[PDB]
């Protein structure tokens, strides 16, 4: 009773790791496991051909809008099941970012990472800054800053992935989960004034960010801050706290973007959450429910990150005894999200997120209120033609 499983680790370590880790789902379940690698981004590219072909028993998948129209076309088989087994394992945003629009589960949730505001310790505590928990505080902050000589916000865009963030962080805090999702999904337009109160926000907030984002690469801001010459950075943690030496990273802290509509708090972040999936034309269902049930266990998640220093498991109260600080207060921010999101890129489709990342570099480049109308219409029809 052997199953397969479809594998887009292919990175030497977390190969390693997930080939570790299905041995251990053998020896708790019995269940022999083969695990057919695939290169990455091939794995992806891919995905919708390799569920109508011959698939694997299971697969490794993500959250997002790609999980949710397979499950929709019924590629994928209902796990219902296996969440009768393990649900009591899983809070309310881990519960729905696993299943389909129509109340099921398809997936199996394994790890995610934060989106959140990175600062050196050291340098709020000698000169007086305080974590912001509003705008207001957030706004204040930045300003004395500048008074101070400091860039506020390290930005970088160059890569064009790393703006999205701040799309997405602005949306949540104003318009919330709901509304952002709608926008994703195109159930809303583009030239929704939720958009442009969005945009006009980040007028204001754009006055604090460092100069010249469109021609710097991530890796360069996340230096700025580490130098000391930024006083904050939001992006992934596995990016910014990645990037730290091992002398620094002990000064580095961060805190969850302040809120804005109190509505709303902190309620939300993105936190991209890779998972499983059960492939419907997928052989021996049964024995890959068993395999799926020993994954949505918090010993599947520690044995599987024990090399893995920035994505951090979902299970309630896990705090596994290799997490660093930062993967410990991960834990702990995620764990307040009533919903997670789970960055533009996999919220809605790739031509989209794709859209989006040329016309927020166009309002970067003249943060204007005619930019703005340009770039609501230019998404808007954008949208049209790829959602049709």
């Amino acid at each position: 009773g052997p199953i397969t499983f479809g594998s887009n680790y292919s990175d030497e370590a977390p190969k390693a790791a997930f080939a570790s880790l299905m041995q251990q789902a053998t020896t708790s379940t019995t269940v022999p496991v083969t695990v057919n690698t695939t290169d990455h981004n091939t794995f992806q590219n891919n995905i919708s051909n390799y569920l109508q072909g011959t698939p694997d028993s299971l697969a490794t998948w993500f959250a997002g809008y790609r999980l949710q129209f397979f499950a929709a076309q019924g590629l994928l088989t209902p796990i219902d099941d296996v969440w009768d087994k393990i649900g009591g394992t899983f809070n309310d945003a881990a519960k729905s970012l696993s299943k389909g629009l129509d109340g099921h589960y398809y997936l199996v949730p394994l790890y995610n990472y934060p989106w959140v505001v990175f600062y050196n310790k050291s340098v709020f505590q000698s000169k007086g800054y305080e974590v912001p928990a509003s705008w207001e505080a957030f706004i204040a902050l930045a300003r004395k800053m500048q008074s101070d000589g400091l860039v506020p916000l390290a930005f970088a865009d160059k890569d064009g992935w790393p703006a999205l963030g701040t799309f997405d962080i602005l949306n949540l805090r104003i318009n919330g989960y709901d509304y952002h999702i709608k926008l994703m999904k195109h159930e809303v337009p583009w030239t929704d004034p939720g958009v442009t109160k969005v945009f006009d926000q980040w007028r204001e907030l754009a006055a604090y960010q460092q100069k010249g984002a469109n021609g710097r690469t991530w890796q360069d801001a996340a230096k700025a801050l580490e130098n000391k010459q930024a006083g904050m950075m939001f992006q992934g943690s596995n990016q910014v706290a990645a990037n730290y030496s091992a002398k620094n990273l002990p000064d580095l802290d961060f805190f969850v973007f302040p809120a804005i509509n109190p509505q709303y708090g902190t309620d939300y972040m993105d936190a991209p959450t890779d998972g499983f999936i059960l492939p419907k034309k997928g052989k021996n269902a049964a024995a890959a429910k068993k395999v799926l049930q020993y994954i949505g266990t918090a010993e599947a998640e520690a044995a599987f990150l024990k090399t893995d220093h920035w994505d951090v498991g979902l299970a309630n109260g896990l705090i596994a005894p290799t997490y660093n600080d930062i993967q410990k207060k991960s834990v702990a921010e995620i764990g307040k999200c009533k919903s997670v999101s789970q960055f533009m890129k996999r919220d809605t489709v790739p031509d989209m997120a794709n859209a989006m990342i040329k016309l927020i570099q166009q309002f970067i480049d003249q943060p204007t209120p005619e930019t703005i109308a340009t770039v609501q219409k230019s998404a808007e029809d954008q949208a049209k033609t790829i959602f049709r």
